[PDB]
């Protein structure tokens, strides 16, 4: 559907909160994750895709508020209610699961080694534990990987 609204505002908030410039690799990985969550259950595809619609609305509203840190965003989720809080934390954990569920595909799309794909999953896991969400962790780790290889 028009859940490219989600991918737009998601990328927009994530790179802002991360402190990073926009990154085509993150965008590509983000699209791969959202597609993996849609194909993971064809018997419940539209149920999955509308969880994104409710999240694409959540990140859109987030961009309308004064949110400078993950803690602000976490507070905005609570003001939104448990549907949205669980919604983000479900997606952010699925982000890590998708990477682990097909590391060679991630390696393919991003043209990186499998060891660097493990860095992405690891970076996402640690950012979830810090309360920042996996997307921010993965955004920042993608910069290091680019620097070690490109530079
Ligand atoms: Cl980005």
């Amino acid at each position: 559907q028009a859940v490219e609204d989600f991918l737009r505002v998601h990328s927009e908030l994530v790179h802002r909160l991360a402190g990073d410039p926009p990154d085509e690799l993150f965008q590509r990985l983000d699209r791969f994750v959202t597609d993996a969550i849609i194909e993971g259950n064809p018997e419940r595809r539209d149920e999955i895709k509308a969880d994104l619609a409710r999240a694409a609305r959540v990140f859109g509203e987030a961009l309308e508020r004064d949110i400078t840190t993950p803690e602000d965003f976490n507070a905005f989720l609570r003001e939104l209610g448990p549907e949205a809080v669980e919604l983000v934390s479900t997606f952010t954990q699925q982000f890590v699961d998708v990477i682990r569920g097909d590391p060679q595909a991630v390696a393919e799309h991003l043209n990186i080694s499998l060891e660097d794909v493990a860095r992405l999953a690891e970076a996402g896991e640690a950012a979830i534990e810090r309360g920042e969400g996996a997307s921010l962790g993965v955004h920042r780790e993608l910069r290091r990987i680019e620097a070690r290889r490109n530079s």
